[PDB]
Formats: C-alpha cells, sequence, structure tokens
C-alpha cells in the first residue's frame, strides 16, 4: 500500500528500483521497500562515517536520552507497528505487538547499561617494583561503524538489540533488515528518526541479501558487523569480515534432556511451549527431545495431548501454529517429515499442509540417521529421541554441529549442574523451554550457532575497545 | 647441533624430515627442527582434543601448580635457554636471557590471575518484575584447543604470553613457533614438559608456515587462534578463520608525537631506545617522529648523538645493534633507505651494510611521499616528519593503517589526554616510549594492527567463554 | 505559614507539640514541624520494619518505577519547593531550585543504578583442590531499616541521596531532617508518598534533640545510619551505633595548594568560588590556600579582587553571601576573625556585620598559631597561608583533623599526582575547586571527615550485604 523508505543521513530516500512485500499468510499487498544499489550503500556508509566524530564526543547522557526518546516512540505506536509486523512475517498480531514492547525495553535498558561504562586503573607495581609509579588509565571506546544484520522471525526485537548497545557506547549504526521483514524495520527505524537521532548516526538499508549481502559486509567502512541469520550466511560473513570484529547469532537445535526423575508435566508444558511457539520459527527453540527410556512412553503421551490442543490459523486470530515464512520453508520442512516418515519415525500428530500452514507434527522413536535428529527445521515439527543413559544423552547433544541452547528437566539439580558442565551450549535452562531472555542474561552459541556474547551488557563490551593512557607519577 | 624434538602428546617426536636452523649474526649451525606433515599436525590437534576433557575439570589451583613449575624451571635454566636463543635470532646474550626471565614473570602472573576467575550472578528482576525468581548463573569455561603462533623477535616471550593464560583456564594448547626460532621454543616445551604438565595437554608443531601454515590455522580442531607476526599473514589467518575466535598482533608504526613544550632531552633518549632495540625489529617500536618544526632542529641534533652511541657489533657481545634476521630483511631495510634518500631526506646518520648488519640511519626531514614515512622497516631507521600544528600531527599519525601505539612528549598532560582520545592506537605513553608492559596492562592495536586485547587478564578473558545456568526459584 | 505533618506508614500525623520555623535572613514565620515523642519515634519504626518484607521482595524494576516517579515529581515542584527551602535555610533562591532538580537527578541515577547489582560466582577450586566441585553464590540484599539524617545546608539534596540509593536495594528509610530544614524535608516526602511509596516503606521523623535525638540512633530498630552534620554529632552517632554499619559525612578544612607554575587567575577564581559558595557553609569548600611564596602577592591579589566584588544580600536575591543560618554560627565566625587580626593577620577584605549577615573577609600572612589556619567556620572566611616548599605545604595540610578534598594548581600534573597521594583526603581536584560532583563519583573524607564512601553506586554498596548459597555440584 505504502512506498517505504530508507533513513540516510536523516531524510528519508527512495531509490530507482524497488521490491514488493506480501503477507506470507494472505498474499496482501503491504508495500515496498527499496533496493538499493551499491553507490548508495556508499553513501550511507559515507554519511555514517562522517557523523562518527560529534556523536562519539557527546557525552552519554546525551545520547541516552536520545534512545529513552526512540523507546517511548515505540510504545505509544506498538500497536500500528505490530499489526504490520503482524501481516508481514505471519506471526501472531499480539505476539508481535509484544515484540515492539519487548524492543522498546532492550532499548531503555541498554541505554542506561551503556551510560555507567567505567573504565579501569592498573598498577604498574603489581608486576615489577620497578615500575611501581607506572599506571593505566584504561578509558572504553566505539569501534566505529556497526553494520547490524536482523533476521525475519524477529526484525525489530534482533534490530533493537544491535543498535541501542551500539549507540549508547558511541558507535554510528547501518542497520540492513531482512527483505521480509523490512518494512518492520524501517518503522523502527521511524522511531529513532522521529526522536531525533543525529543525521547519519543510524541509517538503514534495504535490498535482497543475495544481491547486495556480500558488497555491505566486504565493505571497509565497516568495523564491526553484528549479525543474527542461518549458520552458512553467518559462515560468509565470517569470511569477508577478516579480522575485523564480528558477533553472529546462528542457528539452532536445542535438546530437552528429561530424566527419570523429572516432572514429566512440567517438561511436556514447557517442550510444547518452546517447540512449537511462533510455528517452531526460533532459534532457541526446543527442537529435539532426548528423554530417558524409562520415562519415554508416558511423556510422549502428555507432549502428544498438548501438541493436538495447539490452534492452527491465521496471525490475525493469534494462532499458535501459523503459516510459515514462504513456500520454501514450508517445502524443506516437509521433506523432513517425509525423511522421518520413510525411515521409520512414529507420527505422534499428523502431517497436514495449507498452502503453507503445516500442522504441528510430534516424532516419537527418532533415530541418529534421521535428518530430523539434527538439521533445523524451523517448521512445527519435534524428535522424541530415546536414551538409555545421560552419558548418551550428553553424547548425542553434543554431536549436533549447533550448540546455542539446552534444557535439562530433573528435580536433582546438582547433578543438572554437572551435566550443564558437559554440554556444548551458551545456555542452560533447568526445568524451562530454552529462551533467550531476559535480555540482561548472557546469550551465545557454541560451535556453529554463533560468536561473540550477546545480553545487553555484554553486547555494549563487544561493540567497544579500550583505550589505555600510561604515564609515571612523580 | 642436536636434533631437537616435537612435544605431541607427552612423548617426545622426530619427523622423517627437518629444518637445520642457522644463527643469522655467524651462520653458525644450531640444530634441527622436525618438518611436520599434514598428518602429524592431526595427531598433535588429536591427542589435544582427547586431554581437554581431564585437564579442563581439574581445579584451578592444580592447573596453576603445573605453571609455576614451568616457570621455575625457566628461571633455573635462563642462561641455557638464553645463550641459544641469542644465536638463533640475533638478539643481544643478556636481552635473550631477559626474555627467558620475563616468560617465567608471565607465567606466574597467568597463572595467579587466571586461579581468581570469577563468575556473576544474574537477576531476572532487573529486567521484567515477572521475572523477578529467575536467576542465571554464569560461570567461564574454557574455549577449548588454542593454537598459539609466536614470533622470530620475541620466540619464547610471546608463547608464554599465549600458553600460561590459556592453560589456566582449562584451554589445551599447541605451539607453532617461528622456524627462525623453533629451537628456543622446543626449549621452553622442554620446561613445560619437566614440570609434568599432562600428555596432550600443550604440544608444539614445527614446520615451515609457508607450507604447513594454512593447514594448522584452517584445521577445524583449532577453537582460537592467538597469533602474533605480519598484518599480511593476520589477514590470512581472520580469513581461515571463519568464525572463530582469534587474536592478532601484527605490525606497528608507533609516532612519537614531540610537542614544542616537550622536554627534548627525555623525548631524544626514549626515542631513541625504543626505535633501535633489537635493531628496531619490534612491533611496540617508535618508527616516526612528528615533531614540531618550532623544536625540531634540537630535537634531532639529540637524537643524532645518541644514535652515534650505540654499539653495533654482534649478539653475543650484547651490542645494541646487531644483525638482521635475514637477508631479505635487510634489502627490504636499504630499499627503504634508498626511497627516502632519493626523495631528498636528510640522513644526519650514514648507511652502512657489512652482510645483514645495517648501521643505524637517522632521517630529518622525512615527506609523507616516502616510503619510510608509513611501512614498517623492522630495521634501525628511523624517520623524522615535521609538521606546523598538532592536528597535522594527529593527521599524520591516524593516516597510518597501523595503530599499536603512541607516544605524546609534551608538559601540558590535559591537552595529552585530549590528543590521546584521538589517536588511533591501543595505547598512548605520555613522556616515555611505546612499550607493552608491564604485561599487566592491556596491549591492543587498532585498525591493521591486530584484534582482540592482550595483558594477561585480557588474554584470559579473550580465550575463555561463558556458561549460564538459568532457574526459577522457589 | 502552614503547619506540616510527619509521613508515617502512609498516614500523614501532627503531634501534641510543634516546632515553629523561622527564615533566619528575616525571621518571617514559615510554618511549623511536628514535635515527635519517643513512642511515636517507636510507631514509625515498627510500620518500617513491618513493610520490609513485602518491599524487599519486590523486583528491582517495580521498586525502581517509584524512585522515578518522585523524581518526577520533583522537578515538578522545583519552583514550589526551592521557594520554601531557600527561606528556610537561607540559601539563594535559584541555587535553592536547583538542589531540588539536582535530586531529581540523583534519585533517577540511583533508581538505575541499583536495579542493576550485580551479585558473584566464585570458584572452591581457586583455593584448594578437593573444593572444586563447590561453588558460591553470592548476591545482594538489603541491611533492613535505614535511619538518613539530612544536614541544614542541602536538607533536599542530600536526603535524596540517602534515601533513593537506600530503597532501590530492598531497604526501608526513615529520614530525619534538621529542624532548620525540616519543612524543606517533608516537601521532599509528600513527593515520595504521591508517587505511591507504599505506607511504611518511607517515613519522616521531626522533633527535638532534647526529646529524640539519642533515641532515634539507639532504638534497636535501626540497622544502618546514614548522617549528615558536625563532627562532634557524628562521633557520638558512631558510639551508639555500636557494632551497627553507619556512613558519616562531617566538617572539612580543604586545601588548595597553589604552586609557582599555576594559573594564578584560574586557581584565584576556583578558590573563591568554592570557598564563598553559600557563605562558606560546606564541609566541602575550600578554607585554606597554601601557596608558594613566590606567587603568593600576585595570588593574594587576584583573589582579593574577587572578594570585594562578591554581592552580600538576602536569599531572595541571589545574593552571593546570604545570612548565615544562626546568631551562634555568625559569632563563631567572628571570633575566628577575630583571633586573626589580633594575630597579626593582613585583613585583605573589611569586616562587617548586620545581624548575621557577614561580609566576605580575606585574609593574608595567616600563620598556624591562627585558629582561622584550622577550625571550620562555616561563614565567608578564608586564611591564605605562604609555604616556600611543596613539602611544607603537605605537612601543614595533613596536620589538619579534616581531609574531605583538597585542590592542587600546577602545570605539572605528573607532580600533582604525586602530591595527591600524600594528601590524607578522599578526593584531589586537579586545577579546580572541590566539590562533590559528579554524583557518580565517590565521595568521601578521612581521618575526622566522615565515614564510608558516598556517591551513588558506593552508597548503595554500603547500604547493601550479601546472601552466600554454597552447594557441590554432582
Ligand atoms: N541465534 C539467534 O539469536 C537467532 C535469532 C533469530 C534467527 N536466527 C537464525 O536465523 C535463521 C532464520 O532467519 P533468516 O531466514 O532471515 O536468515 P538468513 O536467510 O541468513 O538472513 C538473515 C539476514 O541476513 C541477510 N543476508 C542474506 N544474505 C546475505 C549476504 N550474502 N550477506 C549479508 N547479509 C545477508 C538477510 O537479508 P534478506 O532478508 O534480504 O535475505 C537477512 O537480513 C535460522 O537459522 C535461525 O536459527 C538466529
Ligand atoms: N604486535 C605485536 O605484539 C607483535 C610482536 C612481535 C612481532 N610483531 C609483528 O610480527 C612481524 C615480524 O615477525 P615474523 O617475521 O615472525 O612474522 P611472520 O612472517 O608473519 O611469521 C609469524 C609466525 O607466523 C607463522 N606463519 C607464517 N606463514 C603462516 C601461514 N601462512 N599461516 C600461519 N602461520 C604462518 C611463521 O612461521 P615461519 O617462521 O615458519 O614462517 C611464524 O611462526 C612484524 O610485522 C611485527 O610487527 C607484532
Ligand atoms: O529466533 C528466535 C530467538 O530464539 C529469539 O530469542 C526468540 O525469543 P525468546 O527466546 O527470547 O523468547
Amino acid at each position: 500500500a505504502k512506498q517505504y523508505k530508507n533513513l540516510v543521513n536523516g531524510e528519508w530516500k527512495l531509490s530507482e528500483n524497488e521490491i514488493t512485500i506480501y503477507a506470507p499468510a494472505t498474499g496482501e499487498e503491504l508495500g515496498s521497500v527499496p533496493a538499493m544499489t551499491q553507490a548508495e550503500v556508499d553513501a550511507v556508509y559515507a554519511s555514517a562515517k562522517k557523523a562518527l566524530s560529534d556523536w562519539r564526543t557527546l557525552s552519554y547522557v546525551e545520547r541516552a536520552a536520545y534512545l529513552h526518546k526512540a523507546a517511548d516512540i515505540l510504545v505509544r505506536d506498538a500497536e500500528k507497528i505490530g499489526a504490520i509486523l503482524s501481516k508481514e512475517v505471519a506471526k501472531g498480531h499480539k505476539a508481535a505487538v509484544s515484540e515492539v514492547i519487548r524492543t522498546a525495553e532492550i532499548i531503555n535498558y541498554a541505554a542506561e547499561e551503556g551510560l555507567r561504562m567505567e573504565g579501569e586503573v592498573l598498577e604498574g607495581g603489581s608486576f615489577e617494583a620497578a615500575s611501581k609509579k607506572k599506571i593505566a588509565i584504561v578509558r572504553r571506546e566505539p569501534v566505529g561503524l556497526v553494520l547490524a544484520i536482523s533476521p525475519f522471525n524477529y526484525p525489530v526485537n534482533l534490530a533493537g538489540s544491535k543498535i541501542a548497545p551500539a549507540l549508547i557506547a558511541g558507535n554510528v549504526v547501518a542497520l540492513k533488515p531482512p527483505t521480509q521483514g523490512s518494512i518492520s524495520g524501517l518503522l523502527l527505524a521511524e522511531a529513532f528518526a522521529e526522536a531525533g537521532i543525529p543525521a547519519g548516526v543510524f541509517n538503514t538499508i534495504t535490498g535482497r541479501g543475495s544481491v547486495i549481502g556480500d558488497y555491505i559486509v566486504e565493505h571497509e567502512a565497516v568495523n564491526f558487523i553484528n549479525f543474527t541469520g542461518s549458520t552458512p550466511i553467518g559462515e560468509g560473513i565470517g569470511k569477508l569480515a577478516g579480522m575485523r570484529p564480528i558477533m553472529l547469532e546462528l542457528g539452532g537445535k536445542d535438546s530437552a534432556i528429561v530424566l527419570e526423575d523429572a516432572d514429566l508435566a512440567l517438561a511436556a508444558k514447557n517442550i510444547v511451549a518452546g517447540a512449537f511457539g511462533y510455528s517452531g520459527q526460533r532459534s532457541t527453540a526446543v527442537k529435539r527431545v532426548l528423554v530417558m527410556d524409562k520415562v519415554a512412553d508416558q511423556l510422549a503421551a502428555e507432549i502428544k495431548t498438548l501438541v493436538e490442543k495447539l490452534s492452527v490459523g491465521m496471525p490475525e486470530d493469534d494462532a499458535d501454529i501459523t503459516p510459515l515464512i514462504d513456500t520454501s520453508a514450508a517445502d524443506f520442512v516437509e521433506g523432513l517429515i517425509k525423511d522421518a516418515t520413510d525411515k521409520g519415525a512414529t507420527a505422534l500428530t499428523a502431517f497436514n499442509r495449507e498452502g503453507n500452514l503445516i500442522s504441528p507434527v510430534l516424532f516419537d522413536h527418532v533415530t541418529t540417521d534421521m535428518r530430523l535428529a539434527w538439521e533445523e527445521p524451523f517448521g512445527p515439527v519435534l524428535p522424541i529421541i530415546r536414551v538409555t543413559t545421560v552419558e548418551e544423552a550428553i553424547k548425542i547433544s553434543n554431536e549436533s554441529e549447533y550448540g546455542l541452547q539446552a534444557s535439562i528437566f530433573t528435580t536433582n539439580f546438582p547433578k543438572a549442574f554437572g551435566i550443564a558442565e558437559q554440554l556444548e551450549v551458551g545456555t542452560v535452562h533447568l526445568n524451562n523451554k530454552t529462551q533467550r531472555g531476559t535480555d540482561n542474561f548472557p546469550f551465545l552459541g557454541a560451535k556453529k550457532s554463533g560468536a561473540g556474547v550477546q545480553g545487553v551488557k555484554y553486547s555494549i563490551e563487544a561493540m567497544t575497545t579500550v583505550k589505555s593512557v600510561v604515564f609515571d607519577i612523580q
């Protein structure tokens, strides 16, 4: 309906070519976003680097004021933005509004976290007596221009989680939203524009990653790449970054380890909520159940009953299971479902597909020779893998190339901590689904699941460097 | 002339083929080191990953005890090791012994720093009231297998500065010393072996980086690359690293900014010591003087007087200026000198070369069109560049692709801090030469000078990750 | 003139007796505050300890919301409150409004500082191998009921500087303002009540020292005493506190050391502003100049010219010099002036007194046998003491029983740092007047100038304790 524009050096810019966005659940035309050229990318980066000097010389309190204003505007327009976001990525209406609200919360928290940045004073006399009068005054500085790249499934939340930590520290930022999700990304940018963010301090880039993706990453003007998306794309970003710093939040295949002494009802509740939330289109979703044989039959039945209770419908109706982001995703999920069936897996809930609306499929008796045991579906399908020992569960869990998070369901917490030490993941939730929040907590993935540590204070630290001034007291 | 061996899984192994090492100053045959094959590299990494489990489960004090033992052995054998190191890299005998002692100091300091590793407890109620009973127990863990690569100019010191921080945190390590310097690196390995370091926890790799260099870095078994060397090789390591974390300490072109109110005698003393130490083969060396014109004539004269008193001779005689590491290095330095001369630079001290022993050359009236104004010589040649304003000095300093350190000589310390904020370097020393110490201080380079922050406590943090355990209080 | 009430368990209470409050500059009747009995104090403390359980179990975000709301209300009523504050303690009208604004900023900053207080996870294996599986989860908790006692010269700012840090951490608070200043304190309490602070979480106490003075401190319900006032009164509070924690902000006699290379005009500007602000009725004020004799004549002349131009008049006219707080204070200041004159000091500005309005008196050639060299006047009188060495200045400065802050005026900052290390004070300001701000900086006094460390984050730590939970991983 509307022709959207990029925020470039404090002004709204059209491009010669544009990309029409459609609602994945209905095909409704939502608008268009610019298809930037390489020359327009250069202008965005040139504007950012020119604004950096005056921006980093502002006080922390002044930079924090801008972020607070943008958060206030997001809360004001949460219904407006969430309504469009719901259509753009086929997310439940209420869930879409919640994302906008959560984004404002992260921006506010990042502003107050970052303005309290402190330095250190180190003593030369800690290392050698002859240097006892030498001290080091170590203060934090920005890294420069941060390229922020958000994913389709949380195009606003996982944009703000990068923009706010970067800006408070004195960096300038360019946001590359996902094409499917660029409208919501540009709506987020409108809030920062209305808040008065100085020209060039924050800008947006839109275009198909397959066309301009490598160019925006390879560009020498960029000092830092903060990316959330698929593991293959993250792999390429790692190569193109060279020796420049990066943060990557990539794929996940979070395991849920259920021991013999677990509250099976509580486990089934958390497993189903985490696995099928947003139709399973989340990196921190429960994506495989590793359950001890003794309790597998009872756990599978309780999970099944809850899966049968999930609603399947449209975003406007706040259905639990909504249509997937596009046809390719549904075809990929259907293939994984077909593979499990052909190899003897027991489908405890039935596969059905209407367009790209896939019903929630629960598989039992999944074996490691099935693709569904390892590949990230990003769809509403959950495998149950039976194990005989906790060592096997740890073994199978760590054999995955992914290591984002894991859940352990048990009443023996000392043992759970011991298991957690052996799991090659960033975060382990006890008797709870895997999840990124609360946003002050650390969020990181091991192995192919990412690089660097996020969460608010951790993001700020990652996107800063240090400047040491050393002198001798006389 | 001994046949030296690599430390592999608690055993000392020769290889089918070996590399003969010669003292660069005299041609004396010092011994041979193995020329490992790719399969032998695979065996090293396999051994390390197998030892990781038992090593990381030990207590901090147990791991610290091994490091203290190794440091004690280094101090005991400082003269023996220093004598060979002096010959192998043409470093002054006394300075070579000092390197070994400093290495023991770093190992001891890293052991006591790392054993005090602490985690953090985060409150869910800091972010949202509904999560006030949720807490995150965040503990530190090793990253896994660290590949340490040291340079020829400090093959023992800049090996220990990587090994000890990694080991205390629970990482396993493979050390790839420089070929010219590998004997010294294997002598360091002997100390760790005699200290009883468990088999596979620490290993060595030798071989020409031009044949196995890419292979040891690209190997998927490596979780972390900690490298010190040239910028082009560091640039390639960043690409081959992919998404994996790295630390790079690359080239330097440190500027010495001398203002009109400077103590010229103090500036000349620090500039000469820092520029010509080890014949200028140091990354943190003063490599260009940016001096206000008003004081340039007198500074240049006082620097000249000190340069003329530097001793030029052999490493065994503890000469200030020793022969460069190889003929190519000397040819490169002579090339830079010719470029400056042809373009009109004033040679305050004459260029003379006997073999690869180059006399110390001081140039005045160097211009930005000369290669010596920018390229890292790694030889005993120092340019003086006159400026008319401090702004110009800052601009010329930041025009360099390097940004390791900088010195400011002035009596106005508030203004010196303001200049320091604008310099694109890791560390700024006031009224003192640039230097890495004290080793507890942060050490880092901006732009093409590196990635990550070293210094003991910073090295430990860089080579650890975090493991978060989240649960709800009831 | 209205009859004011105490906030007690969410209700506003009069007492059978009251205390009428008059403007020190005019005798104007401003209103009355209750003269509480010991039994009414018991009710205040009982209500606070009754509310503690529900208050400390709220989330940090919930507690922060109350403080932010209260700060907003103070900004709204800054003109209303400041107008009364100006009359109550004879502070300049504009300065009084500024105090209210500064209080709001401190309340906001404390709220966001406190909600981010983090805990620690400690490793048993850091100390002994046998305990390597034992970890300590250390979290912050409030100390309980904090008694906050504010001073007459900052009855709102130095109340909020205690209330807000205490409340965010989960403490409950009882505010005892000074009698002269009690109205302004109760006006501050109205803001917290309007913000919805739960009943009993924050309360006020007013009354006569002859009835409740020692009683409010001795009461066993009080877990923490946070006091700003005179040193003798602080001494007594320490005794009555027993083993309970306290914070004391007492008197000062800040030295301003002026070296031969100092900018005398800048030094004179800062010395005069710091010494005569609010007629010198501040503990953190330049109260004695220690100047090298070579520059003393020129410095004294620069100070003299500035002192002569200070305005002397009424709070309503924003005069530089306003009437002192009461007659006894003015008599005490006159006595110090007479002693200095009788012992031979040179009066560079004339002494005049109308009522309790004393004109600013500058003395030169002050010797350390004069009372004015040591005793805190709390009036507009400044001595200049000439020295011949820096060592003499340090000795004379440290001979004082006070050690709050000090100023050093010089262009040699390395030397200034060396001097600062030897000065027995909390804070040393270089080329600037002594001052408490910025409020995130530490504020503390050595020797008889106080106990504990204030500034926002330091005040929160002081008014919290830790709770350690230790268990073994299995
Ligand atoms: N770990 C986490 O925190 C987290 C959170 C959310 C999602 N994810 C992961 O993200 C994936 C799903 O999201 P997605 O489908 O949007 O991922 P994607 O296809 O990798 O795209 C992610 C972002 O990268 C951009 N991009 C694509 N090609 C690029 C290139 N060559 N160079 C630079 N940027 C390029 C895309 O732009 P276009 O939209 O124009 O292609 C988009 O904005 C899943 O694997 C999921 O696990 C991870
Ligand atoms: N910033 C610092 O802390 C610091 C300190 C010292 C030196 N440096 C820098 O290091 C440079 C001089 O040292 P250098 O001559 O030893 O540097 P270099 O030629 O880059 O070699 C450094 C190390 O890398 C190895 N290497 C070579 N090719 C490799 C490859 N393709 N892949 C992986 N590793 C490879 C070398 O082994 P071989 O010997 O077998 O080639 C050696 O052990 C200067 O630029 C100096 O500024 C920096
Ligand atoms: O891609 C989705 C990520 O997992 C995201 O963090 C989901 O949000 P949550 O886990 O915080 O609920």
